[PDB]
C-alpha cells in the first residue's frame, strides 16, 4: 500500500488474531493512546499504524490491555468500536477522555463517569425514528470505576454527558442541557454505549474536564494532568 | 366543588403544605399507593382524593415517606411529579411499579433499577428539537438501593427501560430495543427522570416483572408479591 | 392479588362480557364518572375499581349507559379505550371533561363539541411518520349532540382543541394554536378520535370551559357547574 | 408584459379592489372555473387571466359569486388562497374538487364534505415542529352545506380526507389511511383549511370521487358528472 | 367531458405518443409556454389543454422541442414531469423560470443555473426519513448552458437554490439560507432533479430574477424580459 | 503538556498562523496527509503534530500548498476545515479521498467530483430544521477540475455522493441512494461543502472509488494507486 493498510477483516486496524486485548481502553487522540499504554503498561507493542490511528497492546499486573485511539466524534469512533468488537472479540471497552464542563458544579479535579449521554448525532433516529434511545453504560464497570475511586477517595462524579456532533456549534442547546443537569460535552460515548449494547459487549466512558465551557473558568496543566492520572488509575484498578 | 378539588397551589393535589413529605414513593395504581402506605408505614394519615388518585404519609424509622399515585404514562406522572416539586418541595421521588421484561435474561424475581430510559414521547423533542435527550437517574440513589438489595441478597438488574406511550402499539419496536439490551418496557420513567433533573431533584425508578412481552410466559402471584415486597424494602432504603 | 385486578381479556377493567354499555361516557375524573352515574342514571353499578379508576353501568330512560373514568392524557385514556373497544366491543364512546380556554372569543357557558383535535403526543407520528394525522369527530354523534343543545338553548361551539402531552409546558405553543382558531387544550382528544377511528366506532369530544389559560379571567363554581351539567345532558339526550 | 402579469397587491392575481367576491369558490382546474361561472352565475366577468389561472365573478340569485381556479396541491393553492385572503378580504372560501376515494364504502354519488384533512406536507410542521396540527372546516358552512344536501335530496357524507403533495407516490400511506377511516385522496384541503383559520376567515372543501384508488371500481362521465353538478348546487345553496 | 381530459396513460396530459419531445422546457406559467412556443419555434403544435397547462411542441433550427406549462410548487411539477417520463419517455427536462433572489450579489441580469436545491418540501424526507437528499442537476446539461452562454457573454451565475412550498412564509429562513451561500428561491427544482435522477433521466434548472426578497430593491420590465430572452436562448443553444 | 497540544487559537492545529496556505488539500488519513506532500510538494515542513493528525505545507511548481487530515466521518472534518478557515483564513479546501462506488455504471478508475452530498448526518437538521439543505460544490473549483481531468485524459464523473455517519450500518438506504443516482458513499462531504459556503470559503470534493458495496467486487492496488495519483494530478489544478 501507499500507506499502512487495514487487515481484510478490519478495513481500518491492521492487527490479526489475538493482537489485541479482551479490554481496550479508547482515548480520543492515538498520542494519548501511545502515552497511556508507554507509561502504565509493561511489554507493550503497537498492533496498529493505519490511519496514524495507534492502537497498542501490553500488561498491567499481569492482565493483558490494549490501549487504541479513537478520532473524535460518533462516526469516527463508531468504526473502531465495530471493528474491534466484530473482528477483534472484545469484551470491556472503557473511553478514557476529556469532556468539556458545563455546570459550575463540576470540578475541575472530578473523575467523570457517565450513566448515559444525550447526543445530536441522528444515529440512533436513523435506527429507531420516532423513539429516542438512551444509551447506557455497563453498570458492573461503572460500579467497579466508583468502587476503585472510592477506595482511594479519588473524588468521582456519576452522571450523563452530551455527545456533540459539532465542537463549534452555533445552534448549541448547551445552556438547557446544564440546566437539565447533563455535566459536561464530549464527542463519542453515544456511539461507544451504544454500539457495544447492541453486540453483548460492556462499555463505560470515564472524563475529565479540559475546560469549563460556558464560564470561561480557566483550567491548570497540573490540574488537568493530576486528574488525567487519577482517570487511567481508575480505568486500570477497575478492571484488576 | 361537584366532586374533590385540588389546592390553588396544586390543581391536582388537594393538600396544603408540610403535608407531604420529602420523600415520596410513587407507583402508577393509587390503590397500590393505599397498599403500600398501610403495609409498610405507621401513623397513616390520607392527604389527597382529588381524581381518586390517593396519597399517603406515614412514618418509616423515624422518618415521614409519602405514597402518591401517579396514574399511568408520561402526561400523568408529569401532572403528579411537577406538582409535588413545585408546590411540596419534594426532594426524593422513587417510582414503584411494574413493567414488561423484553429479555429472556430478565428473570421474574429480579428488582429492576433503571439507570435511564428511551422513550416514543414526543416530551423531550418538544423541548430538545433534534437533541435525544437521555434521562438519567440519581446515583446516589441507585446506588443505595443496589447497596441495600445486595445487603438482603435481593436479585437486582441495573440497565434501561423503555417508558412507552401506547401500551397497546401495533408499531412497537420492542424487538428492536430488546436487541438494543433494553430491559423492559414501562409507562413512566422517562417523565420521572427528566422533570427530577430539570428541578435538581433526585429520582430513581424501581420495577419488578409482571409478564414477558416477548416469550409470552406467564408470572404466579406468588413471584409478583414476593419481588413486590422486596421492591419497596428497596426502596424505603435508597434514601440515606 | 394484592389490589383489584384485571380480568385475563382487559388488564386495566376489572369486568366480565356483558357488563359494560355499548354507549360509554368518558370523563377524566374517575370521581366524576361516579358523579355522574349516580346523578344521572338508574339501577347504578359498578364494574370496574382496577387501579380506582371507577366504572359505572346504569339506564337512562331505558337505555343502558356506561361511565369510564380514564384518568389524564393520551397513553391513559389509550388503554382505556383499546381495552373497551377490543374486549367490551364498545360502539360510541363520547368523552365529557373540561379544557382550558385558549381563546378571549371562547365563553365559559359555551359547551365545545371538538371536531378534530391537534397534538403534541407522538402517538401517530410513531404510526404514520411523516404524514401529520388528523383525527376525526364521527359526524353523526356530533351533529346529534350539536343538534340536542340547539333544541334547548344550550350554547354550543364546534371547533378544534389541542391534546397536550404536558399540562406544564415550557416549550407550549398555545398563543399560536390560538391564532389558528384552536378553541382550547385538553389531554385526550386526540387518542380517543383516532383510536376509535382505526377500529370503526364512532367518537366525540363535549368540553366545557374550566380555566382561561391566556386572559387569566377566573372561572366560578357555579358557571363550571351549570355548564358541566349542560355538557351531560347534551351527551346523554344526544344518545336517546 | 410578456403575458399577463398580476397586480402589484396581488402578485399572482390581476384584479382590482371591488372585483373579487367575498364568497369564492375554489376548482383546481381553472377550465372547471370556466364552466361553473358561466353554467351557474350570471352577468359573468373574467377578473384573472395571470398564469391561465382563470378567475370569475358573477351572481348567483342576486349574491355575488366568485369561482378561482386554485391549481394542484398545497403550494399553488396556498398562493391563491393567500392574496383573495390578503388583498381582496375574502371571508368564505370553499374549495369544490375531485379525490380518490380510498375506502370501499365511499359511493361515487356522494358529495364529500370536509372535516378536516390529513397531509404528507410539511407546511404546518415548518410553522408548528414539534405539533401535529389538524385542520378544521368551519363548522357554519360544513353544516349549512350539510343541511342545503339533505332538503335537496342530494347524498352526502362527512369525514376526512388525505391532502398529498405527491399524485404518483412509491411511498404512499393511503391503505393505512383508509384503515383509519380517512376517505379519499386530494391535494388542496390542508393548506385551505389552515390558512383561512389563520386568517379569521371560514373554509370549507366539498369532493366528489373521481376514481377508486385501491379497488379500481370504475367511476363513469355520467356519474362524475352529475355529482359535479350536485357538489356545485351544494356550494351555491349553502351560501344563499 | 365537462372539460379537457388527459388521455388514460396520462391524466393529465391529453396528448398521444409521439406528440412530445424527447427535450422539454418547463415554465410554471403555461401562458409563456406559449409564448416561448409561439416566438422561438417553428411549425408549432398545441398538444394539451387538460387544465389550461398548456404544452406545445415545434423545432428549433431543425430539432423537436416541447414546451410544458408546469404550475406552481413541488406537486404541480411533479405531476407533469412523472407522466412526461414515464408516459412520453421524455429524456432531457430544462426548467426555464423565475426566482426571487435573496443575495446582494446576485445581478438582475444574471442567468442562474442550479447545481442543486434546498427545500422545505417533504417530498424526500417521505421517501428517505433521517437523510437530507441532495438533488442534483445533470452536469452535461449544466456545462451545455454555461458554455452556451459563455460563447455569446451572457452574464451567468452557478450555485444553488431554494424550492420553497410556502410563497408566503411567515416561518421563512431565507435570511439564514442565504448566508449559506443560496442564491434564491423559487417553487420546483427539488423535484424536477429528484424525480428525472430517480428514473434516470436529464435534468437543469435555468432561473432569472424577477424580485429581490430581501431588500425589496426594485426589478423593471426592461430587464425582465432582456434576461428572460438571454434564458430561452441559452437553453435552446444548450440543446442545439 | 502530555502530548502535543493546539494554538490557544485553533485547539486543534498546533502552528503558527503563516505556517499554513490559502490553499489545503484535504485527504481523511494524516499518513496520506504525509505521503501526498513528500511525493508531491517541495520544501515539505509538518506544522502539526497534535492528536497525530499531521499537517504539511510546501509547494507545487511555486504555489504554496498545505495537506492536512482530516479524520474521518463529519464531526472530524468540521473540526478541521472550522480551526482552518476560522484561524488560518485558508481561502481553498478541497478534499481528496475514497469512496464506496454504488452504481454499475460508476468505474473503478472514475474520479469523482461532487456537485452536493446528500447525507444521514443531522449537523444541517440542527440548523435548519424542517428545511433540507443541500450542501454545493465552488462551480468555480469544480470546473477547474473538470477542465484539468478533461486535458489529461484522466475519466471524470460528476455528480452527487452520500455523506455517511455509519461505515457499519444495518439501517443503510445505499440500495435507495443509488436509485435516485447517488454516484458513491463517503463521511466528509456534506460537512466541508457546508461550512466553506457559510464562511464564503472555496470548497470542492474529489474521490476516487475504493471498493464497489453493492457488488462486493474489489479494486487492485494498482488499480487504487493510478487513481489516486489521477486525483491529486487534478486537485493540484483547480485553483484558478
Amino acid at each position: 500500500g501507499l500507506v499502512p493498510r487495514g487487515s481484510h477483516m478490519s478495513v481500518h486496524i491492521g492487527a490479526e488474531k489475538g493482537q489485541i486485548a479482551d479490554t481496550v481502553l479508547l482515548p480520543g487522540d492515538p498520542l494519548r493512546a501511545k502515552f497511556i499504554a508507554e507509561t502504565y503498561l509493561e511489554n507493550v507493542e503497537c498492533y496498529n499504524e493505519v490511519r496514524g490511528m495507534y492502537g497498542f497492546t501490553g500488561t498491567y499486573k499481569g492482565k493483558k490491555i490494549s490501549v487504541q485511539g479513537t478520532g473524535m466524534g460518533v462516526p469516527s469512533i463508531s468504526i473502531y468500536v465495530n471493528e474491534l468488537i466484530q473482528s477483534y472479540d472484545v469484551q470491556n471497552l472503557i473511553r478514557v477522555g476529556s469532556c468539556g464542563a458545563i455546570r459550575k458544579d463540576v470540578k475541575v479535579r472530578d473523575v467523570i463517569l457517565a450513566m448515559t449521554s444525550s447526543t445530536d448525532s441522528q444515529m440512533n433516529r436513523v435506527a429507531f425514528g420516532s423513539v429516542d434511545f438512551a444509551p447506557c453504560a455497563d453498570f458492573e464497570l461503572l460500579k467497579n470505576a466508583y468502587d476503585a475511586a472510592k477506595d482511594k477517595g479519588v473524588p468521582v462524579t456519576v452522571g450523563s454527558v452530551f455527545t456533540a456532533d459539532q465542537f463549534y456549534n452555533d445552534d448549541s442547546q448547551i445552556e438547557k442541557l446544564a440546566k437539565y443537569g447533563v455535566l459536561g460535552v464530549e464527542m463519542e460515548t453515544t456511539a461507544l454505549y451504544t454500539l457495544a449494547a447492541k453486540h453483548g459487549r460492556k462499555a463505560l466512558s470515564i472524563l475529565t474536564v479540559s475546560d469549563h465551557v460556558l464560564t470561561g473558568e480557566e483550567t491548570t496543566a497540573e490540574e488537568r494532568q493530576t486528574t488525567f492520572h487519577d482517570m487511567i488509575d481508575v480505568a486500570l484498578h477497575s478492571v484488576s
